[PDB]
């Protein structure tokens, strides 16, 4: 059982980034992409089922 | 500026198995997940220069 842990060790390791980055890079877009990249920690933890 | 490179490189690293996994795990926001994270590459590049 590995899947969904791999999944979780990149997404939310991008998500570190995309939310670390925003104040220096300040661009909109990046503020954008925590919100669409939020649904797929939730439908993350949905795929388990 | 060496930035999204390592932003890069997990969003493309998670995209090689989400279309891999996706007839093992047969769920249909799987399929959605990689559709969503083709715009997460094409800004990426954009904003990149
Ligand atoms: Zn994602
Ligand atoms: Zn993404």
């Amino acid at each position: 059982m590995d899947y969904l842990r791999e999944l979780y060790k990149l997404e939310q390791q991008a998500m570190k980034l995309y939310r670390e980055a925003s104040e220096r890079v300040g661009d909109p877009v990046l503020a954008k992409i925590l919100e669409d990249e939020e649904k797929h920690i939730e439908w993350l933890e949905t795929i388990n089922g």
